[PDB]
């Protein structure tokens, strides 16, 4: 069986008590995950060592709070009290979890199933060949000696709008924001990097990335976390918003790829 569940941000104990109920069967099951491992949840570090144990039977995208795990542990960043991350920082086994953490893809596409996922879902101006190069460019610069360079260029909002001319600072930045911090679209795709509304709560002429018909959306169903006010409603047909907010006390939600069945964990907080 395939299991995709969304946001964790150090929900270990929902993590675990969600996958026993669908009994989880690493060998058997696959278990995909949105991102956002880590951060306000209180085990961040039992959950980045489970991940990881879990080889081949787990298929993750890296979310912003990973890429932001990252830049702290690199020295790029400051770190927030307010992420609960010092536990994992200051394990003895950091450097191996993060080094891990890092080579992590982007993006995950499954063909025989016609799905693709990454944290934030995939802008409308993107085809599948470009979201494939973009996430090869970015996970390039992730996995190599010079990673905490990237981190550094990743911060900022602009450019807003893509184009294959783009290049450098503002090319890496324009696919992290795409791949990890993407809701709402203008009219012509460009992105707006500020409101974090519910799709009902927002300012025109604001529309979520999915309410804009993208040539990937039209071929894949696309699975997604990230955006915690959409509370996992309101999508198209194909569009699966797993973030229904563990960590902010909502629900852990798991989706059963076979018959599109959902199981919920209610939050401990
Ligand atoms: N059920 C909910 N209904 C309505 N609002 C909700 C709900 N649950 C959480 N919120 C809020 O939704 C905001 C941004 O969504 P989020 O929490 O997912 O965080 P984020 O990933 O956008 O963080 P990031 O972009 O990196 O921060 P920044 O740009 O530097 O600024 C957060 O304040 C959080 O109170
Ligand atoms: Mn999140």
């Amino acid at each position: 069986a395939t299991y995709l569940i969304g946001d964790v941000h150090g929900c270990y104990d929902e993590l675990i008590a969600l996958l026993h109920k669908v009994e989880f069967t690493p060998g058997k099951d696959t278990l995909w995950l949105t991102g956002a491992l880590v951060a306000r949840g209180p085990g961040s570090l039992d959950v980045l060592r489970y991940v990881k144990s879990l080889g081949d039977s787990v298929r993750l995208v890296l979310g912003n709070h990973d890429l932001h795990l990252l830049a702290v542990f690199a020295g790029i960043s400051r770190n927030k009290p307010k992420d609960r991350l010092t536990p994992l920082l200051e394990a003895p086994d950091a450097d191996e979890l993060l080094n891990w953490l890092r080579r992590q893809p982007l993006l995950q596409i499954d063909e025989e199933k016609k799905l693709v996922m990454a944290h934030a879902g995939i802008t409308p101006q993107w085809d599948l060949q470009t979201a494939k190069e973009c996430a090869r460019d970015v996970e390039a610069v992730l996995s190599s000696d010079s990673y905490p360079f990237f981190l550094d260029a990743m911060y900022g909002d602009m450019p807003n709008n893509w184009s294959p001319e783009l290049r450098g600072l503002g090319r890496l930045r324009f696919i992290t924001n795409a791949f990890t911090r993407m809701r709402f679209c203008f009219p012509n795709g460009q992105l707006d990097m500020y409101s974090k509304e519910s799709p009902e709560e927002a300012p025109a002429p604001l529309k979520p990335w999915f309410a804009i018909p993208g040539p990937v959306a039209e071929e894949y169903s696309i699975a997604f976390g990230h955006w915690a006010s959409l509370e996992g409603k309101g999508t198209p047909e194909g569009i699966y918003a797993l973030d229904t907010g563990c960590c902010w006390g909502g629900t852990l939600t798991c989706l059963r790829w076979e018959d599109k069945q959902y199981f919920v964990q209610p939050s401990n907080r």
